[PDB]
């Protein structure tokens, strides 16, 4: 048993084109890869949304500059994401109801708190608003974001001179195919359009190869399963259990479609809107154009003609003539994600609903982790261990988050709304809030540079969900802590020297909102 | 209800001092802290070795700069850990056996493994260490340190430039005595000479107040325990079970004094040196015309005289004349180092063997923990736990790493070191060392800069036995992967173009051996 040789990727979405760009430029040279890909039928281009570290973990691992990939899958900007009426009662709207005297959003930026005197300025202004010296909600305190994106300000001046971090709005399947046009071009992957009828496993359950409809018999050392939702390998063939995570989300479902958007009339919104509806929540993702959005709801509180209906009404679409995709979903993970020598990546490993753009992260994380434990044939089980560790934990912690936006929801206006609290926390979200109660930081970062963070994968997976996003969720919806951290009442000169601090941040605020160009603005010179 | 406004601190050794002084610095004119010490018959000034973060973490944290606070204790300079002896059978010898035409040594440098295209270079000298395209040892390989080290160099330039990480060799006592004198004179700590005699708890098992043997009645809102092995507070008090750790340690004994040494004559080693013996090793730590040295031992392997013998021997000293420590000591750490209103600080919350310069560290990484964590009056039971979480997670941490010095020694020559390799390894230990069989880092850094990591307490916290630890010990003392790391198969540029790594470092090692004063020459200069 040697090095690995050669390697089978089958699925050809956005999770298979991924995985041959990132294993061709990690293996170039010294694997064979090639991927199957069965023509599907094919669905409208609904947006995705993404985080800082696509660009640095990912197209920068390919070479491929930002301006490159961008021109091709008219790509727009994101800051944010802005969540719309999730504390107060109404139907699906894309308008915000009012909420103490201002309208009901709060921003989840990417930006990270600063550390004053060794403490993250949530806890500052969380003193501040418990000793009511001030009112004002906590991401518009400690971010200049939220200022900016009200005004649909570009995260770049017309120079490209870059004021705050960013990630990207697109349509997928513009992506999946710069990518495959990348990896068989450029990284020798080779594409063979076929559909897999049967897998041979050996007496060790191990993959020997796949039979194709056509009869050829496609044989691996190592096999990637990128069939999505069906599992065609690590499920069927290797018979891995799904693990069904419905008692900590009850999102199941999906409608969604893309809408023509005048972007000289109204502007381009640089960020992802989460709209909350009364049985989940619509998302908007803004592109060249036009916008994707859809509705994303619990299928055992609104059935699925309930559910177009009122994601139809909201955008004043016709539910007859719409041209819809409805989508079931499988919520969960896998018990292992790398199971032999058969790997799942993508779909066909887990899936969250994508309240927080975690999506194509999920996919390249895997990958970043897949080859930081790549084997060789002995496929050391420690190897296999490790990765599907990390595998679990990635989901389960956003499982964990994403959950939270639904239980600490201060509504109680549909059946929907009062059924998501009456699930149980997982025991490490629990701990985390028991934690956020009695005024720490949850999982603060080591540093508040940003790009520390941002630039460096491993500093960002040890620690991705960290205190700023706790706070701007959880603050957001109202979670805020019993009582100030303990040591402020100690460091009367730390809780005097940072009013500067929140100054500061206003003097971003008032100054980016007069000198930086809107979106659209920016959108159209660059072409 | 409302702030903490009284402490309490137990105990006025090392702990206690660096408890008032971190404390007292970090409650200023918020918090009145009395310390309370008792006379007690002193030690031999034996010496202590520290690492690097003791001035970013804690002098720094004080406003105290190096200079000042080395000049006044009579402080030398570490670079790393020198063992001897590990792998060879013999007496309890300082000098170093003879191992495939080399001695018997091998390092703990500060340094960080340079990443090379995202791998550790650890990675690549093992590559080629497996297809016996090198024979040089993991530590000469992607260190520049040892071999300047071999020639007792300074880490400092005599203009003062720093060209390698590096922390130090002093005397305890001194660096008591020099933060007594600061928390006193300019945090406002007040001091009292005092024997506690009586514990006064209330309803709830809390603290209520201590009364002395003069008679004297002191009450607090928090109570610091640092009396050190007795624990007056946390185990005596509130009686906190002690869990005793000798299923992975054997050495619960030490012997120990203060040698005199010529430094004109040969130098001032910029290292610890941790000497294996017969049934335990011996740490030697070197200071200014002396250095502090001791035999830590197992005794259920050697009676108190049989290592008294072999400790004498080894160092030339007469049995019966030369001032000697002995001590017994418990293993291991409390079940909850915070209980009620009861902190423990130092070795009244957990002790292991200083075969990796810990002991001090464990005083202000606690303190810095129970700053993060600190309470009010209601003691919120989350800030408690979660401190009782970092706490024993930086002990047992700490713990497994020196077991594994006793367990994958290749020696067979003694009951002890046999007996060392039938104890079990914690299962989070053996994870980690199945990985390191496989080829992976173990904890590897986010970063290799080095300042992001020393300088910052938190990352260093997070990460604190990093993947080039585990080489330098593991590869040192022989234990490596049962195959190189299946990435580099797949990678012919990268192991073609780390050859200019290596050569890096075998010209900065050179480069430095020709340019550096000796650590005697560069002492020389601060001192007058
Ligand atoms: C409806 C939907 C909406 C989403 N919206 C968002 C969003 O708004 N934001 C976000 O961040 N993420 C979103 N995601 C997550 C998104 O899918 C990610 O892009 C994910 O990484 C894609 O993974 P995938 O390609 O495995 O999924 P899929 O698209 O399910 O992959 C299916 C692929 O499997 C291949 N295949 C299957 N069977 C065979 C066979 N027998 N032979 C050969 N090939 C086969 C086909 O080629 C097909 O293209 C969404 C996902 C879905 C399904
Ligand atoms: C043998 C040995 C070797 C070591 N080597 C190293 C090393 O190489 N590197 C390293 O970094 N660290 C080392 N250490 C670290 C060691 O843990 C620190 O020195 C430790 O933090 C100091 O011990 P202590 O102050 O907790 O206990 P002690 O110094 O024992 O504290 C005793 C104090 O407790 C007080 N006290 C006790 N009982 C009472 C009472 N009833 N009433 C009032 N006051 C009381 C007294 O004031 C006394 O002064 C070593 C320690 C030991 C023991
Ligand atoms: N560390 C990245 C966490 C993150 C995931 N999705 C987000 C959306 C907005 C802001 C941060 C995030
Ligand atoms: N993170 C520092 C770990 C360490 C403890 N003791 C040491 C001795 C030498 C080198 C590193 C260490």
């Amino acid at each position: 048993s040697g090095k690995i040789d050669k390697i089978l990727i089958v699925g050809g979405g956005t999770a298979g084109w991924m995985a041959a760009s990132y294993l061709g430029k990690a293996l170039q040279g010294t694997a064979d890869i090639t991927l199957l890909q069965a023509p599907d039928i094919p669905t409208l281009g609904v947006g995705e949304a993404t985080i800082p570290n696509l660009q640095t973990a990912f197209f920068d691992f390919l070479g491929i500059p930002e301006d490159e990939w961008m021109r091709e899958c008219n790509a727009s900007y994101k800051v944010a994401i802005k969540f719309i009426n999730w504390r107060t009662a109404g139907e699906g709207t894309s308008e915000a109801r009012e909420l103490d005297g201002g309208p009901d959003h709060f921003y989840h930026s990417f930006g990270l708190l600063k550390y004053h005197e060794q403490i993250p300025l949530s806890h500052y202004w969380f003193d501040r608003s418990y000793r009511g010296k001030t009112v004002e909600p906590f991401d518009y305190a400690c971010y200049k974001e939220p200022v900016i994106l009200d005004a649909n300000r570009s995260p770049r001046r017309l120079d490209g001179s870059k004021v705050t971090n960013y990630a990207w709005h697109f349509d997928a399947h513009l992506v999946a195919d710069f990518l495959r046009r990348f990896a068989t071009e450029k990284l020798g992957v080779r594409h063979v359009e076929d559909r897999v009828e049967h897998v041979q496993r050996d007496a060790n359950g191990n993959i020997e190869s796949v039979r194709t409809a056509t009869g050829r018999v496609f044989d691996a050392d190592l096999f990637v399963d990128c069939s999505g939702f069906r599992g065609l390998l690590i499920n069927k063939a290797m018979e891995e259990p799904f693990l069904d995570m419905s008692d900590h989300l009850l999102n199941d479902s999906a409608v969604a479609t893309q809408v023509p958007h005048d972007d000289d009339a109204n502007g381009v919104e640089p960020f992802t809107s989460a709209i909350a509806m009364k049985s989940g929540w619509t998302w908007k993702i803004p592109m060249l154009g036009r916008f994707g959005t859809g509705y994303v709801y619990s299928s055992r509180f609104a059935t699925e003609d309930e559910a177009v209906r009122e994601f139809c009404e909201m955008w004043h679409l016709d539910p007859e003539t719409q041209p819809l995709n409805r989508i079931r979903f499988r919520v969960g993970r896998n018990r292992r994600a790398w199971v032999g020598n058969c790997v799942s990546i993508g779909t066909s490993s887990c899936f969250v609903e994508p309240l927080e753009s975690t999506g194509i992260y999920f996919v390249y994380a895997a990958l970043y982790q897949l080859v930081k434990h790549f084997p060789d044939k002995s496929l050391n089980p420690v190897l296999t261990a490790r990765f599907n560790r990390e595998i679990e934990t990635m989901f389960d912690d956003t499982r964990d988050f994403i959950q939270a936006h639904f239980y600490f929801s201060p509504r109680t206006d549909t059946p929907f709304w009062r059924a998501n609290k009456e699930l149980r926390l997982a025991d490490g979200m629990q701990e985390k809030i028991d934690m956020y109660r009695a005024g720490m930081a949850i999982n603060a970062p080591a540093s508040d540079d940003a790009q520390l963070y941002y630039g460096n994968f491993e500093e960002e997976f040890r620690n991705f969900w960290n205190n700023s996003s706790y706070y701007c969720v959880l603050a957001g919806l109202g979670l805020v802590p019993d009582a100030p951290s303990p040591r402020l009442a100690h460091m009367p000169q730390a809780t005097e020297s940072v009013d500067e601090v929140f100054g500061a941040v206003k003097d971003r605020q008032r100054n980016l909102l007069e000198t930086l160009p809107s979106l659209h603005e920016f959108l159209r010179q660059q072409h």
